[PDB]
């Protein structure tokens, strides 16, 4: 579905992350070729440790679907998803994902864990990872360089 | 910690959730003896799947702290936390987590997976359950048969 240019408006809200010097991860939620929701990281200025890029594209999409699941979307983000994140994307009935760079060390779809594929969740995520991955890496080394 | 005076204070909140129409789940954050964040359970009214009475509870925490870390906070809630909810006290750094009922099919602190002792999280979460047991499950069993 061309994954790259959804991947690519995703590490546009990583770059916006990466202004407010916030760990660079941006996501979009897309539902019929639209985008309905939009995230990047801040939990550190938000005071809020929730304030993950999919959590924020997440809330979004429920605001614009005025609905809690989101039958069918597919989320991108700029790296796969941690624990809290997979969880929700679970609970909000998501299609697919679609992730950058592996969370080698915390990574929740297959690396650390793999909750959205775990056999007790009611609802099973489709993944596909490494989308434009090394643009996706490279932001996030860049972060960490500085 | 007399750990029922708070939960009695959880189920105050997860009966505000009852009376919205959603499944009765209530939760507080206490620092030093005192409340920092209260939360209910509202995803369908507030078309948000992350609205648990914990995503909010550690949310306003983190206002009331002005910090995304809530060291050596306790949460209290009347069920136990899901896998989304487990990976955001996880995020936030609480030192232990006080529930109330199991939830045998999906809970993530030791019934379906127990994300808050799993070894590779950077932060372990202590856990105290069966507070408050009997009344956080038939809060919980009306509201089904309901
Ligand atoms: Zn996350
Ligand atoms: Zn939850």
């Amino acid at each position: 579905l061309d994954h790259e240019y959804w991947m690519r408006h995703a590490l546009t809200l990583a770059k916006r992350a990466w202004d407010e010097r916030e760990v660079p991860v941006g996501a979009v939620l897309v539902h019929n070729h639209r985008v309905i929701g939009e995230g990047w990281n801040r939990p550190i200025g938000r005071h809020d440790p929730t304030a993950h890029a999919e959590i924020m594209a997440l809330r979004q999409g429920g605001l614009v679907l005025q609905n809690y699941r989101l039958l069918d979307t597919t989320l991108y983000v700029t790296l796969e998803p941690c624990v809290m994140c997979a969880g929700a994307m679970v609970h909000s009935r998501i299609g697919r994902v679609v992730f950058g760079a592996r969370d080698a060390k915390t990574g929740a779809a297959g690396s650390l864990i793999d909750v959205l594929h775990h056999p007790g969740m009611n609802h099973r995520v489709e993944i596909i990872e490494g989308v434009l991955r090394d643009e996706c890496a490279t932001l996030l080394s860049d972060f960490f360089r500085m």
